[PDB]
């Protein structure tokens, strides 16, 4: 606004420059989302051998039956998702076969929880997707359709039932949003801390966590 | 250690693919690092044809002369830049003919800042050096050659000299360690998140924080 002719023309070269910056920022961008898909693929089938070691479906009635409990213990090496798993979700989590991540066909990513056929619930899998644009938008979970004096979330009978919610991983599927701030925004920051613990660690290195060396 | 030996055969094959795994994350680290260099040097002209616009240098006494105060300019339109620049180091600021980043020849970067030829210091060019293994081990920074009498880290004269050090963006300047700790730690976050903003902000973005559009 306020400059000099000569001043004005240093601008308009350094306005120039800016944009060359931003065409190989982009290059850039563009090359390394390559370079993530890329290897996101080369992944995969390394998972599903993984899976197919753990499991081998012909039949399964518990939790990745080649290698009992692996999931589980695995999960419960780590230090950040361990916090969450209470006792009393461990005889859920011995059912589980597998846990994925995948991309949305500003993106996200899926983080997919399948299980085996149990007493606890009917969902075969429980999903929670990551809505994104680094910056979170909201989130989705299944409802897991939990059976009758089945709902862990929940305390229980005995003694006219009594009830009182109480903690559990399982909380973990549920659904967020946002436009008092800080209870809203301690929901978040601790949910996405699982969700990044699992999608880069529990998920590439399980066996280790397994094996009780991370 | 307390395993049938079927389920010893599944960690050997879990063994093995989640080796397979660790070579592919080699394999991609090394491309995405390919990947960064290419363009840190793709970058490096830009800026130095950006340096060339602001200072044309067959002589200067004062900062970017094509330009002037584009750098002071530029980052007190950063917010977390900004809260550490006081006033009385706008008139040092004032001097400073460009800003750059460099990697050293675990690993690092060093951030240089040269200044024009001022009444403050001698130093043509003051640098700060993160040294890193993500986690940060040490930094070095420049001792600065203040003048007599021109040392605004500390108070001044006039009412018999009384003094007493106050804050100054040039506190940047400073050498760090580690093995009470809170202050230690604190010290360490906020100098980084300068060192940051100005790596990957201001230095990108320059002229965009002097327009005043970031």
């Amino acid at each position: 606004t306020d400059l000099t002719e000569e001043q004005k023309e240093t601008l308009k070269k350094l306005k120039l420059y800016q944009k060359e910056y931003y065409d190989y920022e982009s290059k850039f961008e563009y090359e390394l989302f390559l370079l993530r898909q890329k290897y996101h693929d080369l992944y995969g089938p390394i998972y599903d051998k993984r899976r197919e070691a753990l499991v081998g479906n012909g039949e399964a009635k518990i939790g990745t039956p080649n290698l009992p409990e692996f999931w589980l213990r695995a999960l419960r090496n780590n230090n950040t998702v361990s916090h969450v798993i209470e006792d009393h979700d461990e005889e859920i989590l011995v059912y589980l076969n597998d846990i994925r991540c995948d991309y949305i066909k500003k993106e996200g990513f899926i983080l997919s929880f399948h299980f085996a056929p149990n007493p606890f619930f009917s969902n075969s899998v429980l999903t929670k997707t990551y809505h994104m644009k680094p910056v979170l938008l909201h989130t989705e979970a299944t409802v897991i359709d939990w059976y009758d004096n089945k709902n862990i979330l929940k305390k229980n009978v005995v003694k006219v039932q009594q009830t009182v919610n109480r903690d559990s991983f399982f909380h973990f599927f549920t659904s967020h949003k946002v436009p008092e701030v800080a209870q809203l925004e301690m929901i978040i920051e601790g949910d996405y801390e699982v969700a990044l613990t699992i999608k880069e660690r529990i998920i590439p290195y399980a066996v280790d966590y397994f094996l009780g060396i991370i």
